[PDB]
C-alpha cells in the first residue's frame, strides 16, 4: 500500500518475561531501541507459565467468596517461584508497568499486555492451590503443569476474575490485551491439546472460555488479541469463535497439530498480527537445540515477507494484516539474556523492511526539549519548527537529520 498505510501498520516486538524476570531498566532500553529503529509497540508476556506481575491491590471474588490481597500475591509468588524461581527477580510491581507505559507513550511506543490461559499459566495453578483450590489442573495422559481443566468452574471462575483484575488496570492504558490461548496442554497430551479437546468434547468449552475472555477485553474497551492455536482448529466450525478478536498467527502448525490456515480464518473475518515463528527467538539457543536459534532468526528478518503470513507465500496469498511481530522467547529462562543478540534482531528487521519502520525521532524530541529575543531569531525559531517532518520512515534518516540540524542552528 501507500506510505501511509506501511507507516501506520503496527512494528512489534515482543518479549517473554513471562517465564523470566526483565528489570524495569531492561526493558525501558528494549523501548529505547524500538524507538529508535521505527517500531510502534512493545509486547509484553506478564503471564506465560510464570506470572511476573502484581498489581497493588490483588483481592478476588469468585466462587461466592473473596481471596484477600496478600493471600493472593503470596499464592502467585509462590507458583511464580515453583515454574522458575529466578535470581534476578520475581515479578514486576503496579508502580513499575505503570512507569514503563508511560515512558514508553512519550516515545509513541505502545505496550501490548499479554497474560496467558487456560494454557501456559503453571504459576496460576499452584497460586490457586495455595488458595485451596484444588485440581485446577488438566488431566489427560498425565496431569499437567501448564494448563487449566475446563470443567472446572472454581478454577475458572476465579481466574476469569484474576484476568478481569489485570483486564481493568489496562483498560485505558493500552489498546490491545493478548489472553493468549495457545498451545492448550501440550505438557500432557505431547502436544496435541486441541484433538485432545475434540475427543473429549471439550472443544465447545474452550471456545466458550475463549469467547467470554474476548467479551471481557471488549467491555473495558480493550481490543482483544489470540494466538491462532485454538481458533477454528482444523478448518471446521461447529464451534464458533468471537470474531472480533485480532489474531496473533505464528503458525499452521506440525505434524498433528492441524491448526486452522491463515487463509480458512481471513475467510472467518478475522485480521491478523503477523507474528510468523520464522522470527522468533530463544534466549541462548543455537542450531544443537531445536528451532529458533539466533542465526536463522536474523536470516529470516530478511527472507520472509514483512506481510508473509506462516504457511503462506507472499505475494501469490496476500493476507490483511494490522503489522508484524517479531518475538523472544524464554523457554530455558535461566539462559542469560543478551541484549546485544535482541538488539541485532530487531535491527535487522527493521533494516530489511525500512519503508514499514519509522525513522529515528529521538534526537528531535531531545533538540525540542531545549525550547525554553528579537523578531528575527524568533521566525528563524518558527519557521524550523514549521518545516519539521514528523511522517519519514527508515530510509530517511539523513532527511530528517538536516531538518533536526536546522532546528539546532534556530
Ligand atoms: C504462540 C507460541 O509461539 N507459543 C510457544 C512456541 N511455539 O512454537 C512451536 O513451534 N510450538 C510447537 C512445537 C511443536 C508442536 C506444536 C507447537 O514457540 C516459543 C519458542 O519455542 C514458545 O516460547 C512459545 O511459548
Ligand atoms: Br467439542
Ligand atoms: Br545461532
Ligand atoms: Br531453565
Amino acid at each position: 500500500g501507500s506510505h501511509m498505510e506501511k507507516l501506520a501498520k503496527n512494528k512489534v516486538i515482543s518479549i517473554d518475561a513471562g517465564r523470566k524476570y526483565f528489570t524495569l531498566n531492561q526493558l525501558k532500553r528494549i523501548v529505547d531501541k524500538a524507538s529508535e529503529l521505527g517500531y510502534s509497540d512493545v509486547h509484553l508476556l506478564l503471564g506465560n507459565d510464570g506470572l511476573r506481575f502484581l498489581l497493588d491491590d490483588m483481592t478476588i471474588t469468585a466462587n461466592g467468596k473473596t481471596y484477600a490481597s496478600d493471600d493472593v500475591k503470596k499464592a502467585i509468588i509462590e507458583g511464580t517461584k515453583a515454574y522458575y524461581d529466578d535470581p534476578n527477580g520475581t515479578a514486576l510491581t503496579q508502580a513499575e508497568v505503570t512507569e514503563l507505559i508511560e515512558y514508553a507513550k512519550s516515545k509513541d511506543i505502545g505496550l501490548i499486555p499479554a497474560i496467558n490461559s487456560p494454557g501456559h499459566m503453571d504459576a496460576m495453578l499452584v497460586a490457586m492451590e495455595k488458595l485451596g483450590i484444588k485440581n485446577p489442573q488438566a488431566h489427560f495422559d498425565k496431569v499437567s503443569k501448564t494448563t487449566m481443566d475446563l470443567k472446572n468452574e472454581e478454577a475458572m471462575n476465579f481466574v476469569k476474575a484474576l484476568i478481569g483484575k489485570y483486564m481493568d488496570f489496562f483498560a485505558g492504558k493500552t489498546k490491545i490485551f493478548n489472553f493468549g490461548t495457545d498451545e492448550y496442554a501440550n505438557d500432557a497430551t505431547s502436544a496435541q491439546g486441541w484433538y485432545y479437546l475434540k475427543w473429549y468434547q471439550l472443544y465447545g468449552k474452550f471456545a466458550e472460555y475463549a469467547n467470554t475472555l474476548a467479551a471481557m477485553a471488549k467491555e473495558r474497551g480493550l481490543q482483544p488479541m489470540a494466538f491462532n492455536d485454538g481458533f477454528y482448529y482444523e478448518d471446521k466450525d461447529d464451534v464458533q469463535f468471537d470474531k472480533d478478536v485480532l489474531i496473533s498467527y505464528w503458525s499452521k502448525g506440525w505434524w498433528g497439530y492441524n491448526l486452522a490456515s491463515p487463509q480458512y480464518l481471513a475467510s472467518k473475518g478475522y485480521k491478523f498480527l503477523n507474528t510468523n515463528g520464522d522470527w522468533y527467538y530463544i534466549l541462548g539457543q543455537k542450531p544443537e537445540d531445536g528451532w529458533y536459534f539466533l542465526k536463522k532468526a536474523i536470516e529470516n528478518t530478511g527472507k520472509t515477507p514483512f506481510n508473509q503470513l506462516a504457511s503462506t507465500k507472499y505475494p501469490e496469498v496476500d493476507l490483511p494484516t494490522v503489522g508484524s511481530m517479531l518475538s523472544i522467547w524464554a523457554d530455558r529462562p535461566s539462559a542469560e539474556y543478551k541484549e546485544e543478540e535482541i538488539f541485532e534482531l530487531m535491527t535487522a528487521f527493521a533494516d530489511h523492511n525500512k519503508d514499514y519502520f519509522r525513522a529515528n525521532y529521538n534526537a528531535l524530541r531531545e533538540e525540542l526539549a531545549k525550547i525554553p529575543y528579537s523578531k528575527e531569531s524568533l521566525e528563524a525559531l518558527d519557521a524550523a519548527k514549521t518545516a519539521l517532518n514528523y511522517n519519514l520512515n527508515r530510509n530517511k534518516q539523513a532527511e530528517l537529520d538536516t531538518l533536526v540540524a536546522n532546528l539546532k542552528a534556530a
